[PDB]
């Protein structure tokens, strides 16, 4: 499998926990700190990030009835220049440029109490793809499925529902969208980060999948596996390989990794595309750290850029 090893430059620093990277409407940079404490109890940040000199500033510190928050990923909106964070104590969380934010639902279409969410993509008819790896949000004590498999997969759609789709994923991590080149939603990948598996199925409308295969496979004997994944323009997927020191890059069938992309660190937990351009914004856990690359070309095309 070739590799490549491109220049990365580093972004920012001190950030536990950093992952979530995003892009607002107006090009500005969030990522999130899950594992910030505060009074030995967690605590976790929504940061905006100057991208000249890495400066951070606090945007929101999520916290419901006394129980903080450990956000996860994020997406942002099209109608509303507003961040969908997924978060593994308090489910799935609209955060405000402002500060402010909403806990958006703590029960599934089944009536169920929601379990704590990881990461998330929108497809473009607007409903929002989510791994929930954590066992229920607070007030239940806090749980992952890195051993165990109890990690749910939801979707949250135009109207409002909070739908479980699946279920019994060994820590389920990455998520992304694969869009027919007209535009309709075709295939949801989810990565289950320790079974080394990347997982398909066909999109046949809001909260609709079926024909659920192997995808792919993920390289690597460390601990660890894929985590955040985000597709290029031409529909490969880039998938950071936690612990591997590598993101991987699949074609559109996927399979094996057709080409490797060399980190200067482990644990790559997330990526993003800056809107328009070859950019890859990486989020590390070796460091805690923020770094960019430029990749071979652009990015696809998230929802809240058509
Ligand atoms: O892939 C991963 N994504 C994220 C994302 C946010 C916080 C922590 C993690 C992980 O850190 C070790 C346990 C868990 C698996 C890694």
């Amino acid at each position: 499998i070739p590799v490549i090893e491109p220049l990365f430059t580093k972004v920012t620093e001190d950030i536990p926990g950093a992952a979530g990277p995003v892009f607002d409407k107006n090009g500005d940079f969030y990522i999130v700190a899950p594992y910030v404490e505060v009074n030995g109890k967690p605590a976790g940040e929504i940061l905006r990030i100057d991208l000249k000199t890495g400066k951070k500033t606090v945007i929101c510190k999520p916290e419901v009835n006394g129980y903080g928050g450990i956000p996860a990923g994020c997406q942002c909106d099209r109608d509303a220049n507003q961040l969908f964070v997924a978060d593994a104590r308090l489910g799935l969380l609209v955060v405000q440029t402002d500060g402010t934010f909403e806990e958006i639902a703590k029960k599934d279409s089944e009536g169920r109490r929601m379990q704590g969410c990881a990461y998330c993509a929108f497809d473009y008819e607007g409903n929002l793809w989510i791994t929930a790896p954590a066992g229920e949000v607070a007030p239940a004590d806090f749980t992952i499925s890195l051993d165990e498999k109890f990690g749910s997969i939801y979707c949250f759609t135009t109207d409002g529902q909070m739908i479980q789709v699946d279920t019994a994923f060994q820590f389920p991590a990455g998520i992304a969208v694969r869009h027919m080149n007209d535009g309709r939603p075709y295939q949801l990948i989810v990565a289950e980060q320790r079974t080394k598996k990347l997982w398909s199925y066909d999109i046949k409308g809001p909260a609709k999948i079926e024909n659920k295969k192997v995808w792919g496979h993920i390289p690597g004997t460390h601990e660890g596996g894929a985590s955040g994944m985000d597709f290029d323009e031409d529909n490969n997927l880039l998938v950071a390989n936690w612990g591997s020191s590598h993101i991987e890059v699949f074609g559109p069938d996927g399979g094996q990794p057709k080409m490797r992309i060399r980190c200067p660190f482990e644990k790559p937990s997330a990526l993003h595309f800056k809107p328009q351009t070859k950019t890859i914004f990486v989020t590390e856990h070796e460091n805690n750290a923020v770094w960019k690359f430029e990749w071979q070309r652009n990015g696809k095309k998230q929802y809240c850029e058509t």
